[PDB]
Formats: C-alpha cells, sequence, structure tokens
C-alpha cells in the first residue's frame, strides 16, 4: 500500500521518513516517540469501520517504515508492540460475537489446536501505556541493577552513548554505602564528544573518573572488576546492537580475563528480530573523521564503522524495567510482547 | 655395595636412615644439611687413591639412600649436585694427563663427539659452596621477587609450611611503600597448625590476615591477585610437589579464573627427576586424624594424603637465588646443575 490515500489527513509521515534517511531524528529512544504519535494520529484521523483491513494496512505502513530506515528498529518494534495488543482484543472480542479457552499457561504451539465495540479505544490505551512504559523503565532497572556491584570493584564501559546506563550509574552513587571506579573507553572516531560529556557528568557528581585510551583496553583487564554495555537494540539470540564504537573487542578482552559482562536495556529497546549478519544490520560511518586530504585517500581507503555488534558468548545479564535475564532466555520476554506472524511485515 | 666396609668408620649413615624411615627429620632443608655433613664425614674418613672407583661408590651410597626414602629429593639432588661438581675436575684433570676443547657453548649432545692431585681439596670446597648457597637463598629471591607485586592487590596462599615463602613475604612487608592483603586456605587434615602460626606471624608484622576455609577458595578467586606457592620440591616439567594439603584444587581454581600463579624455590629444592606419574611420587597421610572410633572405621575408609602435586599447566614463575624463569626453561637451570647420567644412580 502507497502513501496516496494518506497525503492530506496525514502529514507526519513523510516529514518522519525525511527525519530519518538524512538523520534529522536521533537516538532510538525518539524515532520510537515519533512512530508512537504516527500512529496516534493514524487512529485518530482515518475511518475504517472494519477491522482485518486495517490491521493489514498498519502491517504495510511499518513494512514500508523499516525499508524507509533499517537502523530504526525502535520504530519497527513499537508497531509491532501495538500490533499484538490489537491482536490480542480482536481474538478476544471474536469470542464473544461467535457466542475450554483456558487449557493451563500462555504457551506457543501454533501448529496444533485450530481456532460496534470500544476496540479503538483500548487501540488508543494501548499508545497511552506504552508512551508511560517508554518514560519510565530507570524505576524498573534500579531495583534490580543496583544489587550485583560492590565495593571497592572498578567498572569500565564501553559506550557512554546511552541515556540509559548513565542515569542507572548515578542513581547507584548516590547510594552512599556504594563506592566503584569508572573507566571509559574512549570510542575515537564516533564517541569521542560523547565520552567527553560522560567523564564531565561522573565529576559533577563525584565519582572516580578514569578516561581510557582504546589501546589500553587489554593493560587493565586484570583489574577490572565488571563491564557495562550502553546498547542500542537487543535481539533474540541475547547479542546486540550497542551506539558506536569500540565494544566487541573489550567483549572480547572481558571474556579472555573471564570479566563479568552487564547490559541495561528497555523492551522497546528489544527486538525480535533475528541477526543471522552483522554484515547487513550493521552501519558503516565517515572516513572523513579519520583522515584529511583527498589525493591520498585514492591510495588511503579506509575503514569505519559506527554501530558495533556483540555476540550473546559474552553478556549474561539484560536488566530491563521487568528485571534481569539471562541470553538464554531474552526470546521468551520478547514473545511476550511480540507475536510469530508480527516480523515479517 | 652394602655398609659393612662403612659401619665403625661411619655410624652415622644409619643414624640419619633411622631419621627417615621413622620421620625424625624433617623439612627438604634440613634433609639436605645432613647429607651434606655424610658426605663431609665419607671425603674426610676414606682412604681411596682411586677416582673411578670412589665416585661410582658414592653413586650407590645415593642409590641406597633414595631407596631409604623416596620423598627426600634434597638427599639425592645433594648427592647429585657434588656428583656433578666432581666429574667436570676430574675431566679436567684427565686433559692434563695425558698431554678444539672449546667449540661455542656449554651444550649437550653426548651422543655425537666422542671424547697426585688437589681434586679432594676441591671435593671439600664444594660442599662448602652447597652449604653457603643452601644458607642464602633468600637475598637471591627478594632481588627478583619484590618487583612483581602491586598496591592493592590481594594475595592468595596454599601451603603456609615454607620457610622460604614466609620470609620473602615479610621482606615485601617491610617496604613501606607496598601494601597487599593476605588470604590463606586452611589445608585441614595436616597444614592447620602450620597456617594458624602462619596467621599469627602476619599479624605480629602487621600485615591485613585473612583465614580461608579450603571451601571458600572459589568464592574469593574474583577477588584474588595472585597465587603463590610454597614447594617442597621442583620437576623438570615445571610441575610442584608442595608441603601438603590443599593447593591442586587452588591452582585449577586460579587457572579457571585466570588468576597468576607464583612459585617460590631454591635450585638445591629443584629436582633432575621426572613424576612420570604423581601416584609414585605423592605420600599419603594419616587417616587417624580424621575421624575417631575404629568399629565404624571398618566401614570408613577414609582418605587423605600430604604431599600435593600441580602439574605446570598452572604455575608461570620459579623464582630461586638465581632469578626468575618460566616452566617451558626450568630443565635448562637443572642441566647447568646435574648432568644427564647422574639421574639413575
Amino acid at each position: 500500500h502507497p502513501n496516496a490515500a494518506t497525503s492530506d489527513v496525514n502529514v507526519t509521515i513523510d516529514t518522519f521518513v525525511a527525519k530519518l534517511k538524512r538523520r534529522q531524528v536521533q537516538g532510538s529512544y525518539a524515532i520510537a516517540l515519533e512512530t508512537l504519535q504516527l500512529l496516534m494520529r493514524f487512529i485518530s484521523a482515518a475511518r475504517w469501520n472494519h477491522v482485518n483491513d486495517l490491521i493489514e494496512q498498519i502491517r504495510d505502513l511499518g513494512n514500508s517504515l523499516e525499508k524507509a530506515h533499517p537502523t530504526a528498529f525502535s520504530c519497527g518494534n513499537v508497531i509491532r508492540r501495538i500490533l499484538a495488543v490489537l491482536r490480542d482484543e480482536v481474538e478476544e472480542d471474536t469470542m464473544s460475537t461467535t457466542v475450554v479457552a483456558e487449557p493451563l499457561i500462555s504457551s506457543m504451539f501454533n501448529l496444533l489446536q485450530k481456532p460496534k465495540t470500544d476496540y479503538r479505544q483500548v487501540a488508543i490505551q494501548g499508545i497511552k501505556d506504552l508512551i508511560d512504559e517508554i518514560k519510565n523503565i530507570d524505576e524498573g532497572i534500579q531495583q534490580i541493577a543496583i544489587d550485583l556491584i560492590h565495593d571497592h570493584e572498578i567498572l569500565l564501559t564501553p559506550t557512554p552513548d546511552s541515556k540509559t546506563v548513565l542515569k542507572f550509574l548515578i542513581t547507584a552513587r548516590e547510594r552512599s554505602n556504594r563506592t566503584f571506579t569508572v573507566l571509559v573507553t574512549e570510542g575515537f572516531p564516533n564517541n569521542t564528544k560523547n565520552a567527553h560529556e560522560f567523564a564531565k557528568k561522573l565529576a559533577q557528581h563525584n565519582i572516580e573518573t578514569l578516561v581510557v585510551p582504546d589501546s589500553a583496553v587489554f593493560a587493565l583487564m586484570s583489574r577490572v572488576g565488571k563491564v557495562i554495555i550502553g546498547t542500542k537494540a537487543v535481539f533474540v539470540n541475547g547479542g546486540t546492537i550497542s551506539s558506536n564504537s569500540g565494544v566487541s573487542s573489550v567483549c572480547e578482552c572481558a571474556r579472555e580475563f573471564r570479566t563479568p559482562v552487564f547490559a541495561v536495556a528497555g523492551l522497546y529497546k528489544l527486538s525480535p528480530l533475528y541477526p543471522f549478519d552483522v554484515e547487513k544490520f550493521v552501519e558503516f560511518g565517515g572516513s572523513q573523521r579519520i583522515l584529511p586530504r583527498m589525493d591520498p585517500r585514492k591510495r588511503l581507503d579506509t575503514v569505519n564503522q559506527i554501530t558495533d555488534y556483540v555476540p550473546p558468548e559474552n553478556i549474561d545479564i539484560y536488566i530491563t524495567n521487568v528485571g534481569g535475564f539471562n541470553p538464554s532466555f531474552i526470546y521468551r520476554i520478547a514473545w511476550d510482547n511480540y507475536k510469530q506472524i508480527d516480523v515479517h511485515l
């Protein structure tokens, strides 16, 4: 389905498309908020009267949105989240229009046994609940996370870019009973500016700050207590795409030294998609920021990448608003929020 | 050869044999001293005039001494040490009686190219030098060893029995610039009393003492900086026989956590023998110290062993009076002091 029907009534589709492609929109948290407001505008304005035609139209809109921007997983997840909230209430509604439906638990096995209302209002409130969930994640993290780190323990941190992780770290430092030393890898080609702001906010709160070059990670790994990841997107197998530069090597460095790896994330950040190849999912950077002068750049073919991937073999915990989960279990948390059909849009 | 010739002239042979079998003599350092004084009495008293008949007689005496006591490696090594000091001076003497002898270095390859004096005085002085070497090892250790351990690092120690290691630890604590926390595994069935005296002498010098049960080793390994071994005997492949109880598991615990392993030893403690099987070399303890009452001991077949073995896969450094060496090199240090023939006595 094209945007020919939604042009005069809905204009904000194309402005979000413009915000993605030229990267005017920044940070998964913000991308999610916009798509929420998009779906808010879609239900409030449209006229449908039919339900199945409506849902499949939403599926096509989400399909086009993910094709417009591949790194906007938070875009794709939010739509998929509302899709499933819709689908449950429709399946509840069809049971009343026809007239045991309660075997034991909420399982799977969709290959075995076969099969006017206020539905739109529920769809409205379903968006509102998603916003409030994205608004408050930190409260759900701090009750699980600030139980695992001890006094006189040194914390090494790749990806200082995450707003989520920094605020988790500040709530722990607020506790006068807890003392920890912070090592921060720079992440030269991208994270530098963000890493420097990270080091500034730690000094602002008076926490023992240590700025580390990306070479020196090995030269400290014997002294490191724990490793924390500021992830962007979490996957089925467990693995993460993080907010740029110098993570993968640090995780490899941690595993060889058998140093524990922590990850702080949200369920909206969590994705039901599978990373079959890193080659497709990871976004590459601009080599302009590395080396000046273009006549030597004929011979200097420089390689730089923004997003960094970690395989599930390294990290052990994904502390969310719900709780702490192991990478060998995180798939269930995903299927508790997104349906099997709501993947290939 | 029997002790029928050496009975009225030499009496102290049989008193040392009695000291070994009933374990009246204690600690490898003391066993070495006695055998030195035995060989001191053998040269001072005997009449030989011939050299090759003398050396082969000494070989038979050493063969009988090791058969009398298998755990007295320090006995076996000291004889082997003087044997080689003898053999070099004889080979130097035969070159003058006959009349390049200097190819490059001091090699091996005894399978390639073929072949009155003050010799007895040299044999006398050779014993004297061995004593002085055994008298002073600590001076040669402290100059290599107290260079590797840092401030705020936690040291876990199996085998508190060694006089060598404790004195190495006290010289480092003497340095006001160096601070370290000491964890000590108890070693229940044997080391207990010695471990408690170890903890007392650390408090006497005011070093942060921590007494650890043999179960709790794992529960601390994440926090451990380094591991130190108080070995009794070191071998060709690198591996060690240590002064009793709870070492092997600690070393296994260290390797899994990738925590560094240190060993403090002497060259007289070092052996040219190969441990083909632990089954033969390790001495077993007395089960009386575990469990009382003999009527249940019909059904309670309890297992306890004194000496503990460590494979070379774990430890990394053997700091001696000469210096620090890797287990993949220690064989050369051995061959620099003992000859190839002087093994199978």
